[PDB]
């Protein structure tokens, strides 16, 4: 259960893609 916040410093693959 990861937080959905897709930004340039965040990594989507492994958290929320």
């Amino acid at each position: 259960a990861c937080k959905s916040t897709q930004d340039p410093m965040f990594t989507p693959k492994g958290c929320d893609n």
